[PDB]
């Protein structure tokens, strides 16, 4: 069957391949366009950015980054590692251009879809590369918004200061496709004043609610589900 996520990460279950090693990821490229309110989550839109090596057949292309919060700051990723959440989780959506014509066409294959989870942890640290989403809240407070990214942003400035990952096959969040996810568990830091501008959010119509929290509770690991170690 398919694999839900998110997921636990057992560490001790985990397993080693040759094939895992470093990803390369490119996002020199990488320019946000739009951000949005979805009435569910932060979406930030981008064109360019690819991943590469590690596992990978070939390339995928950077497509979009998704943010997830919980009402407490210590309780808030989607993925868990040895049952320890994290204050929210970062989704960089990545899609196998090469092969399919489209996102679109991409969603429908096991293959099509990479998915990289960078946690947030709050520690009482300003971040200030975090901070260039925080300052574009305000023009998404509605539900189903859109607006320009006008500050400059590079989001390599957010991956992870280690680059070690598990990986695993399940599904995106809303789980409307298979996607290969690549979780990396040491977080980016983060101060509780910048994680609560998310709940400032409404959700979409009774009438519109903050968004205190968007996390998916986790699914079971499928007996032939294999977590692998880089």
């Amino acid at each position: 069957p398919q694999q839900l996520s998110p997921i636990n990460i057992e560490t001790k279950k985990a397993i080693s391949n040759a094939r895992l090693k470093p990803l390369d990821i490119h996002y020199n490229e990488s320019k946000p366009t739009t951000i949005q309110n979805t009435g569910k989550l932060v979406r930030i839109n981008f064109k360019g950015g690819y991943i590469s090596g590690g596992f990978l057949p070939n390339e995928y292309v950077l497509s979009s980054l998704h943010i997830y919060w919980g009402k407490e700051d210590d309780y808030g990723s989607n993925h868990l590692i040895d049952v320890y959440k994290y204050s929210g989780e970062i989704n960089l959506v990545h899609w196998n251009k090469k092969k399919y014509s489209s996102y679109e066409e991409a969603k429908k294959h096991d293959d099509g879809l990479i998915i990289i989870s960078i946690f947030l942890q709050v520690l009482d640290h300003k971040n200030v590369y975090f901070q260039k989403i925080v300052n574009q809240l305000d023009s998404i407070r509605s539900a189903n918004t859109s607006a320009p990214f006008d500050s400059v942003f590079y989001l390599d400035n957010l991956l992870p200061s280690k680059l070690d990952y598990f990986t695993y096959l399940g599904t995106t969040i809303n789980h409307s496709a298979d996607a290969v996810w690549i979780i990396f568990p040491t977080p980016i830091n983060i101060h509780s004043d910048q994680l609560s501008k998310f709940r400032t959010l409404l959700s979409l119509s009774g009438k519109p609610h903050y968004i205190t929290e968007n996390y998916r509770n986790p699914y079971k690991l499928n007996d032939d589900t294999e977590v692998y170690y880089s």
